[PDB]
């Protein structure tokens, strides 16, 4: 494989150098003008040797980090947790408050600060080298996937994609808000006294360590618990259905809208069963197309409702690949990066309704569905879809905002965090100053992947679905929409598949939904049903979120110095370094009052003093963990007394007295006046 | 030379030997000097060598309170300290840097325990009275 | 135990595999010198307690067995 991937990349970058021979200003020929450029794009050979290979070191070095991170817990260090295993397990499955904020703060706290200047480093050269490509920034340079030109009326420029995305999500927006009112409803019944009704949620409660997917909170937030989810894998169990024969019925699927029969080898090629531990391969469900008409799934396909629908999934990836055969190798590829996978889903969104399953067979055809499980199944999807976009969509900001330069590089967090607050609806359990690196630790973007791939995608599927249950004549709700046995949708689809990367994706696009643009009225279409009953829902909940109530506030004592007006001149400024001494002299006062009050030896260090909403007013907030128990706050009435027992340290320390050093609720005492006799 | 001696420490040299008298400077309504005491002055330190190291090399070296270790402690209160790397134990800062950023900063080391330059004696770093004005 | 070199803190030694072939083989004083802070500073600081527990209790033991 390594000697395959050596020649196929030599090739392709002596093709690329080759190609500068035809410059596009005198192609005249569309299809030879975007293959053209397909095979002159530079990439990161645009560089210098040094700086390219810095890149290619910075990459591997945080995927590394992303990989092998471990977080130990304190309790037991020789223990630690890798993040696929374990730590995913925590997140997703603890009802602990402490255990889920130990792992969401260790996670963060152990792989983001060693993410930060790698992440820095990495920003710096991806711009670089984008501006040496002919692109303003590296989010240009991403956002150029989407660029067309030269058609006369589909034109879509790279800066049209971020208002299309703000004015799409400005709509997604009041059924998220409600959305996140009931989730926000629901968990206070899980978590008492820790999630506020008017403020916004905790990060570590979303069932996700990034809170990416709301899916894991269904088991939190079912609306109707009595009622049992729809489930046929007892059905495919008793009918014995091996990982034979639901692919038959996937081809049967696919056939019934009048897309064309799987290939002979294809069955032949094909892993539909797990080897065993005989033969050791992966299980990660995939679609090749090695070319020639070679098409083969990959799958250690299980008797599950969920393989059923991702063999549905992959049957709809294949068939997209195959859609395009005829097409040069340059255009064998979809529209544009959120074509291939809205294409694969919509089959496995159709093949999930309860009619398919009555027709199959799976399910007993006697089976009245109720609005209550029509509800369960709109939320439990919601969950899924509409939990994702805000994420989404504010990851993707900060990214294009980090890249265009428009955040300074001392000031990531703080607008991190804020945009989280006033976009996604959450708040982070502590509080993080410019040393972590939180959107670096996912996935996609410590290892250089595009975002907003996720949130189109979303969007198309969607925009396929109404329009071929438009063509199938489906009078009732679009969740029960089902295209089978529809000619008409499956030839108006396949007029769209068999373009692939031809025509622009916004030609594509008009030949399935008739517009031009992406529209997200199809989102609200299909979640109608579950809008009116969360707005039903809400009457007394107060729908939406403040962005000023954080877990912490409760217990933060607000610190204000006044350094000019305590010293005139000679003042010292009021740079990090001050910062770290005055949370050593907190930390050493929380010493002297927990040994010489309680009498207990707890070794507290400048780590323990957190501090938020730092201000050039030097105004800001500050409280006291435990020393290595991040769930445990010391209450503010102890650290009060702590501080009163032991202000005049403090004081001395930065030679203020007790009018520039404001502590905001510790009131102090000028002493009694002695009198004559 | 056959044998050895039980003084020489591979450390002696890069340290600092602190000495302070709590009881002289301050007669009575004197703290007592416990591991909080000695937590809070490897705190100074350490954010006085942070201080030279930004405003003089421009470099931001993130030291800590782990990184001014402190030997021979005596009911005196005269013990040795030396800082090194923030993650690196074989480095150590040379005593001429220390010995510089003590100067710089040895006002604030000074007000945080309420000494003044004779209850505080670092034992190479020799304050400066100031100079007299005269008449004209 | 495990002692993670602060350059690279993804990569972690045991005792008898690496440590003891650093300690055994390197000439290096500075990379010795991080070994052997960083095994006594990872886990002799987590058998301190253990063993005042297990000192005050072995001598309880031993003087109900009279010695
Ligand atoms: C870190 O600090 C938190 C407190 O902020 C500790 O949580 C506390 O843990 C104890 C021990 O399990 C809990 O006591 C138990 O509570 C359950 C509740 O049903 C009760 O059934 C048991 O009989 C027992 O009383 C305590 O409630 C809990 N407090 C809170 C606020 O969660 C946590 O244990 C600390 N972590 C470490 C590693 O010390
Ligand atoms: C921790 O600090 C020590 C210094 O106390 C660092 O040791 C130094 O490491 C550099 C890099 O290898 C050495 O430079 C090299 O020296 C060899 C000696 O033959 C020479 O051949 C090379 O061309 C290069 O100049 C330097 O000599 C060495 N200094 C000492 C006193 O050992 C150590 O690297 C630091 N550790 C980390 C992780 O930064
Ligand atoms: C642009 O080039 C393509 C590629 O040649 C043309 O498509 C056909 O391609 C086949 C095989 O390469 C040729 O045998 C045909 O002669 C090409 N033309 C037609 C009409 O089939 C495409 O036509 C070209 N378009 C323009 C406007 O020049
Ligand atoms: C790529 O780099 C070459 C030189 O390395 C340069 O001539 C060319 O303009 C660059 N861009 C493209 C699109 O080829
Ligand atoms: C597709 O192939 C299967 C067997 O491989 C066959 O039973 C079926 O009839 C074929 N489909 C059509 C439309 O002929
Ligand atoms: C389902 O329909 C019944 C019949 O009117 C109604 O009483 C009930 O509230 C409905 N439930 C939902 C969730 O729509
Ligand atoms: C579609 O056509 C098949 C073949 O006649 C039939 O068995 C099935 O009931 C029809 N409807 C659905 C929803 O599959
Ligand atoms: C003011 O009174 C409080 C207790 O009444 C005392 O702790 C504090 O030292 C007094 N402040 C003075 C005397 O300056
Ligand atoms: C003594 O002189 C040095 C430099 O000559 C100066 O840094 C220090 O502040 C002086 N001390 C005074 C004026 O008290
Ligand atoms: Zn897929």
């Amino acid at each position: 494989m390594n000697n395959a991937g050596d020649k196929w990349s030599a090739f392709l970058k002596e093709q690329s150098t080759l190609a500068q021979m035809y410059p596009l200003q005198e192609i005249q020929n569309l299809t030879v003008k975007l293959q053209l450029q397909a095979l002159q794009q530079n990439g990161s050979s645009v560089l210098s040797e040094d700086k390219s290979k810095r890149l290619n070191t910075i990459l591997n070095t945080m995927s590394t980090i992303y990989s092998t991170g471990k977080v130990c817990n304190p309790d037991n260090p020789q223990e630690c947790l890798l993040l696929e295993p374990g730590l995913n397990e925590i997140m997703a499955n603890s009802l602990d408050y402490n255990e889920r904020l130990w792992a969401w703060e260790s996670w963060r706290s152990e792989v983001g600060k060693q993410l930060r200047p790698l992440y820095e480093e990495y920003v710096v050269l991806k711009n670089e080298m984008a501006r040496a490509n002919h692109y303003e920034d590296y989010g240009d340079y991403w956002r150029g996937d989407y660029e067309v030109n030269g058609v006369d009326g589909y034109d879509y420029s790279r800066g049209q994609l971020i208002e299309d995305v703000e004015h799409t999500f400005e709509e997604i927006k009041p059924l998220y808000e409600h959305l996140h009112a009931y989730v926000r409803a629901k968990l206070m019944n899980a978590y008492p006294s820790y999630i506020s009704p008017i403020g916004c949620l905790p990060a570590h409660l979303l069932g996700d360590m990034w809170g990416r997917f709301w899916t894991n909170l269904y088991s939190l937030t079912v609306p109707f618990g009595q009622k049992p989810n729809i489930d046929v894998t007892d059905a495919m169990v008793d009918q014995a259905w091996d990982a034979q024969r639901i692919f038959k019925e996937a081809e049967k699927f696919f056939v019934s809208v009048g897309l064309p029969n799987m290939t002979q080898g294809f069955w032949e090629n094909s892993m539909l069963t797990d080897p065993g531990n005989v033969q050791k391969a992966v299980c990660h469900p995939t679609a090749w197309d090695l070319g020639k008409g070679d098409f083969r799934i990959l799958m250690c396909t299980k008797v599950t409702m969920d393989d059923f629908l991702t063999a549905h999934h992959e049957m709809g990836h294949i068939q997209y690949d195959m859609a395009y055969a005829a097409q040069p190798f340059l255009l064998r590829n979809g529209a544009n990066e959120g074509f291939h996978e809205a294409v694969g889903e919509i089959m496995s969104l159709s093949a999930a309704t309860p009619k398919h399953l009555k027709s199959i067979g799976l399910l007993s055809p006697d089976f009245q569905e109720d609005n209550e499980t029509e509800i369960n199944f709109l939320l439990k999807q919601a969950l899924t879809i509409v939990g994702t976009l805000p994420f989404t969509y504010m990851l993707e900001k900060w990214r294009w905002m980090v890249f265009k330069g428009e955040i300074p590089k001392d000031q990531w967090m703080k607008k991190w965090w804020e945009m989280k607050r006033e976009i996604v609806g959450v708040v982070e359990p502590v509080p993080h100053d410019e040393t972590y690196c939180d959107p670096a630790s996912l996935f996609h973007v410590s290892n250089d992947y595009s975002f907003i791939r996720y949130y189109t995608r979303t969007l198309y599927q969607f925009q396929f679905q109404e329009a071929l249950c438009q063509a199938a004549k489906h009078e009732g709700p679009l969740h029960k929409c089902d295209i089978s046995n529809s000619t008409e949708a499956g030839q108006k689809l396949f007029n769209m598949l068999r373009l692939g990367k031809s025509e622009p994706w916004t030609l594509a696009l008009e030949n399935v939904v008739g517009a031009k643009n992406m529209n997200v009225r199809p989102l609200l279409n299909y979640f109608e049903p579950l809008f009116t009953w969360l707005k039903d829902q809400n009457k007394n909940s107060f729908v939406g979120w403040s962005t000023d109530w954080s877990p912490y506030a409760d217990q933060s004592i607000k610190v204000r110095i006044s350094l000019k007006s305590a010293l005139g001149d000679k003042a010292y400024e009021w740079n990090d370094n001050e910062m770290y001494l005055f949370r050593s002299s907190v930390a050493y006062a929380m010493r002297q009052y927990f040994l010489k009050v309680k009498n207990q030896m707890i070794l507290f260090g400048e780590e323990d003093v957190r501090v938020a909403n730092l201000k050039p007013r030097i105004s800001f907030n500050f409280f006291v963990t435990a020393p290595k128990n991040v769930s445990d706050i010391i209450p503010r009435t102890e650290v009060e007394k702590a501080i009163r027992m032991s202000r005049s340290r403090i004081n001395d320390a930065f030679r203020l007295n007790d009018n520039s050093l404001e502590f905001l609720g510790i009131q102090p005492t000028l002493g009694p006046p002695n009198q004559p006799p």
